[PDB]
């Protein structure tokens, strides 16, 4: 009960080191064990995200209410009230595991406490007083789902961003300066003239400089001065170069290279965090003999409560990539390597086919004739010419019919023949090759899924389910297969395939930002933006609603800008995204302050400058990867091949049979003792792959640079240690 | 008379080093010597420069008139004729310096000539028939302005871009492809709703996507169909995830990286253009004796034909700083080192005062107690004490006169009292520390120029010139002075002034493309854009010019867009301004097209093309160099010390009294025996100094590759020189 307790023990450190979880919570006893154990499932990880994102969902039926998702008032009271009661069962658990004194020092879960105080308070005062007060405080509930266990990549991504503001804040205020300065002179200089409202007063002024600092006003700012004289260009000129060239694109630079070093210096953090985790193992399950090492005993252990539910011949398989110096041991320097083996899943190779080992003669004939022309070279060139026929087919049939022929009812038989085509080939390619030979490669994917979408379609128009028409409309998706001949396309795409987890932890964080802003937006601009109003301001043009009445027709005239509400989330989400994309972002402002006070400039301007930070740091750092893997593809997931022998099993299968463990591993072994003499060989060979991730781009980026930092690591321990 | 010619030769091959000049064209005999000395002057290069910027100045007077400006056919045919005439005298020149084998197969010399003879017959067409035709072959002058030798960096950054363009075409057609499958799904979803312009018909909805592309028109494309079904917001959002940010960031990233790696190799190509011109020069002037190396007299000699105008004791200071091994020699390890050392000024040091060695005592007592004064460091804080007053003073201020004292023509006390104060801090400081010891820092003459361009102002307003009041509204610039207190904003202004003249050099560039569309527009879209045209489109609210007569007040409402000309080349220059800044480009877009055919919308399509791709470049070239210098400079122009004795001036002086050189040169060293002389010492301590260049910077950013690159290189010269 020694040994395995030690093996427990070294997983521990496995997943701790993993997690980036400190090492003076490891647990000693059987209470800290239990308690670890209970918190370190997949179900509680589950039910921390499942609780976090009902919460957040929770703000649907809230007090502005998307209209046919409306609760009542105790309804969704005491559904916050049980979704922070399931919050608090987590806390506990928590501070179950870890002491008291480590629980209270750690900032993120004091700060999740008091918030859970604050909402459960808030939540009680709603369910008394029966109506919702000003609800603003909805607003902190992202620290549910960034502190879960999943979002961690949303959690570092925000927090390096808050980290590289000290040197924006720098040349944001040098901005600011010059925007002053210049609308002091543009007030003087502009103001004499009564056929201008942008330089009218000295706020006029200053607003109408920063919304020019976006350029979502610049012709019609310049025109009422530039009729006057037409040396007026000069200020503005003068002032764009200055100002939105040189200063901006300074500002939006420094802020990028900051948060490229501290994320260099967290991947530094994580990586020596796993050493140490790897070196606390191996002081673990050494042997203490006079060989200094690991045996297999031992790496069975490890690989039975780390990574469980694994074959044991996929774990003498990375045992034997472990090895790598031929003795049967382990050093440090081959069993640094971990994470990066264990990972990868084991098949066999078999040259056999599919299809012939089953069916006898005269149709083993005709799958032989289906493989030859499928694998042929013609067959692919001959597909190559149906897909550009097909093409020039589409594009000379639009300028015959003018564009015309995406609106009829009528199918043309054209399509029907191309279909045919692709249908037939769809067969022909997936019994000729085997389905499970099919499915490996993305574009056979591609190419079956847009061939299966359009016979979906076909049979849902001849059904006359008319709304099915579109997938009739997206016929030249199929000339997309066309990419895939030039080298630099299946370059992008594999790294569009790469990078894809990534992006969408990015965009993660962005959605962030506009759920704080959609809060604050909606319990302030609730039922200001109104059809036919701010007729007192400039923007009388835009929020228009004029009837007429020629004939029986009633036409209508409108401004449209009246549907970019606060009303909701989902209408104050869509407005938040034209508001992120720049343009006309003044007009929807100056509605707003029409209604309400000044006040609102000031929440409009600052969603303005957090949006770019987030939007250039977003963009900038996935395309900075992308760059990168792209010209490392023409520098030169990864793929082992190993082997062994039957002698090799000998050593193995004894030692199952003499600890008696399971059945399942010693009736696999004997599979593959049967496997071995069917063939009549001893030595198979063996091959291992698994998928990149973030963390071998991130190891082929700094590459010059890691040995440097493993030596800077070990000179620290040794001050550790000698003291 | 064999030494001056190795001296002649060897200066020939440091010339032809630093100016990128083939070493196959160079000169043996003195024919060719003195073609070579006729060609490569500064009155040849500033013959150049003249000819070139008159000639795309005569544009400015030619057919579409600035009317001020405005002359007669024949004046200016004229002028052109004699333009291209010296044109013609310049390639003659070279072509009688370099062989005609070599003149022929040069590409840039041969196309300038082609575009001098085109341009010399229709400059006598226009000078025949007395009316300009067509003229847009003008459009290709940008080529005698780039073939010039004062613009090679200009000629360089457009090869570089133009070489950084099949990349671009490639993820540009990835573009232009899903752009239009959004255009026919588009057409078909949102063309049956009678309330919206943008999808109609076909062309109508490829070019609103295409604008949409670039977020000129985002919300009001979306409106008529978000306001049928809320779900329409759906298609915008899937097209600006998809197509902007991801596919148009991947474009731009792509383009700068490819110029990033084009100009590493052209700096390659650079250095070790110049490393062979050095192994040239120490194999034209070496011993050929028992020592290898140069001495002193043969270093005199390059010194007096390469870089000439310069003092013997200079040229002596030069070659010590040179010897680095303490022999009387050279060896090529460093004489690899002449260019950054033969360009540095050298001075004496002078703990003397200006002001003490002319005056006698009780005024000696006054300088010495301004100099005690203005070295006290109470003084400066005091001085930064009276600017945040002034600051404060200015910000209470406009809040009491609601900002409306910008407006007055009173000036006030306080505007006096604070100007006296800057002025007599002025008189203080320039007087207890010397002019010379004053107008060395920056930012004493940046004091300097602030304060008497406020004594300007206030004299020439008391003079009643009126004008000059806006001296009096800039005010708050004497507040730049407070930047020096931090760190960050001391590094940000030294970078800004070191990068300066290459930010020029590009800006050259960008307008050089904005000439060749200036004209092009001129004489394709001159006399369509008149007030209040255009009705028929949908930018009639944008060109309309309608009087009202009520009272006697004839007060005008107008839309101010039949401003943006093509009238002049000057109006067009700030329409194309108006067309980078990427804001409200589709309705100048759509007016032209109104009046005239649908193939001006391919100009301005490929307009916005051409000018994000150079904008993306230039900016984030100059950004990267920006940043690297400011983390540089915290990661710790260049100053050498260096020191004679007079004993080694006694070596010096007779070689010049026994060869009989000149006699300023000797009555200098005479000069330097009596200073030495005058403060009783033998060793005299010199100080030289240059500014930093821009292959300074190109050395610390690629320091880390550059003795690869000299390795590879000796061994291409192995190659040739066993064969
Ligand atoms: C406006 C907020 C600006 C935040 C900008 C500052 C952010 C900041 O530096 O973290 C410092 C700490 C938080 O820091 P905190 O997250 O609590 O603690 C870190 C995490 O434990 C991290 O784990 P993971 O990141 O999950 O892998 C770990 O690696 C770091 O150890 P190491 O040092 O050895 O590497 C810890 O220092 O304190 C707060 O930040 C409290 C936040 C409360 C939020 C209040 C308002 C909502
Ligand atoms: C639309 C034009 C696109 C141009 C993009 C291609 C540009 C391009 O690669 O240069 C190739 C040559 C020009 O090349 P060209 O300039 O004539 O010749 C180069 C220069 O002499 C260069 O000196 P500097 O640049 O002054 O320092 C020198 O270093 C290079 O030698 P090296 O190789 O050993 O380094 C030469 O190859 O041929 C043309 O380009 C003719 C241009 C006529 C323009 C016609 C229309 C106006
Ligand atoms: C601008 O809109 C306001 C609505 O807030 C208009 O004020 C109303 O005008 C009508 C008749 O003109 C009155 O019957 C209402 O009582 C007014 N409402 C209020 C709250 O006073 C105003 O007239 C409009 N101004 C225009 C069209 O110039
Ligand atoms: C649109 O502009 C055209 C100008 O091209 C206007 O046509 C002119 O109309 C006036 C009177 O309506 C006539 O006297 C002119 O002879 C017309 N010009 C030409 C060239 O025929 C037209 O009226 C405008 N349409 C509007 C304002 O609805
Ligand atoms: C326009 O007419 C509709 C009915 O056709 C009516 O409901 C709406 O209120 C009218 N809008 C006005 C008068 O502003
Ligand atoms: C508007 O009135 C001015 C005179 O004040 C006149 O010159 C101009 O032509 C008028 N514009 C019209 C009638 O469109």
């Amino acid at each position: 009960h020694n040994w395995e307790m030690n093996y427990q023990e070294a997983a521990i450190y496995l997943q701790e080191g993993q997690n980036n979880d400190k090492f003076f919570t490891h647990p000693k006893d059987a209470r800290a064990l239990a308690a670890y154990l209970f918190v370190h499932n997949h179900f509680f990880y589950m039910m921390e995200l499942l609780t976090a994102l009902l919460l957040l969902l929770l703000s649907l039926c809230e007090s502005p209410a998307v209209p046919v998702l409306k609760l009542h008032t105790y309804v969704h009271a005491t559904l916050e009230l049980f979704a922070l009661m399931v919050v608090v069962f987590e806390l506990c658990m928590k501070l179950r595991w870890l002491g008291f004194h480590t629980f209270v020092r750690h900032k993120r879960t004091m700060v999740k406490t008091s918030v859970l105080v604050v909402q459960f308070i808030e939540a009680i005062v709603v369910l008394v007083r029966q109506t919702s007060h000003v609800r603003v405080t909805r607003a902190l509930r992202c620290i549910f789902l960034v502190d879960c266990r999943y979002c961690g990549g949303v959690r570092r991504n925000l927090r390096q961003i808050f980290q590289s503001l000290p040197p924006f804040m720098d040349i944001l205020l040098l901005l600011l300066f010059f925007m002053i300065i210049f609308a002091i002179l543009g007030f003087y200089l502009f103001s004499t003239n009564p056929s201008d409202p942008y330089f009218s007063t000295l706020e006029n002024s200053i607003v109408n400089l920063f919304v020019l600092l976006t350029t979502a006003n610049f012709p019609d700012v310049m025109m009422p001065s530039y009729s006057r004289n037409p040396w007026s260009c000069v200020f503005f000129i003068v002032y764009l170069s200055i100002e939105l060239y040189f200063i901006m694109n300074l500002l939006l630079a420094v802020v990028f290279d900051t948060f490229n070093d501290i994320e260099k210096h967290k991947f530094k953090s994580l990586l020596l965090h796993k050493r140490t985790a790897i070196q606390h193992a191996y002081g673990l399950l050494a042997s203490q003999r006079r060989p200094a090492g690991i045996s297999y005993r031992q790496f069975e252990g490890l690989m039975r409560f780390y990574k469980p539910r694994m074959s044991a011949r996929e774990r003498f398989l990375t045992f034997k990539a472990l090895n790598q110096s031929n003795t049967p041991l382990l050093s440090l320097k081959d069993f640094y390597d971990i994470y990066e083996v264990a990972a990868l899943q084991w098949k066999a190779k078999r040259n056999r086919q599919h299809w012939f080992d089953e069916l006898p003669r005269t149709a083993f004939l005709i799958f032989k004739g289906i493989n030859i022309l499928v694998n042929s070279k013609a067959f692919q060139y001959f597909m190559y010419l149906v897909v550009a026929v097909n093409g020039v087919w589409i594009l000379v049939e639009t300028f015959m019919l003018k564009g015309g022929n995406f609106t009829s009812k009528h199918v043309p038989w054209s399509y029907l023949v191309f279909l045919t085509i692709y249908g037939v080939e769809l067969f022909m390619k997936v019994a000729g090759l085997g389905p499970v030979e099919y499915l490996s490669s993305g574009w056979n994917l591609f190419d079956f899924s847009v061939t299966a979408f359009a016979f979906l379609g076909l049979l849902a128009l001849t059904l006359n389910m008319e709304p099915f028409y579109f997938i009739v409309v997206l016929r030249p998706l199929q000339l997309l297969r066309l990419f895939k001949l030039k080298k630099r396309y299946r370059n992008v795409l594999d790294t569009m395939f790469e990078l894809l987890p990534r992006m969408a932890s990015l965009g993660l964080t962005l959605l962030t930002f506009y759920y704080s802003f959609a809060i604050v937006g909606m319990e302030f601009f609730n039922g200001r933006l109104t059809p036919n109003c701010c007729n007192t301001s400039t923007v009388a043009d835009a929020y228009r609603f004029i009837n007429h009445t020629v004939g029986n027709k009633t036409k209508v005239e409108e401004g449209y800008y009246y549907l970019n509400n606060f009303d909701n989330i989902l209408n104050s989400f869509v407005t938040l995204f034209e508001l992120t994309v720049v343009n006309n972002w003044y007009i929807i402002m100056e509605g707003v302050t029409s209604q309400t006070s000044h006040w609102s400039r000031l929440y409009f301007m600052t969603f303005y400058i957090v949006t770019m930070v987030v939007m250039t740091i977003i963009v900038a750092f996935i395309l900075e990867a992308f760059v990168f893997r792209m010209n490392y593809s023409r520098k030169s997931g990864i793929v082992i091949e190993k082997e062994m022998s039957k002698e090799e099993l000998m050593a193995v299968l004894e030692l199952y049979r003499e600890e008696r463990g399971t059945s399942s591993d010693v009736t696999r072994l004997l599979d593959t003792l049967s496997q071995m003499e069917k063939y009549q060989q001893n030595s198979m060979v063996f091959l291992g792959r698994r998928s990149r991730t973030k963390s071998d781009l991130s190891l082929k980026m700094y590459q010059e640079e890691i040995q440097e930092w493993y030596e800077e690591h070990a000179r620290e321990q040794e001050q550790q240690k000698l003291r």
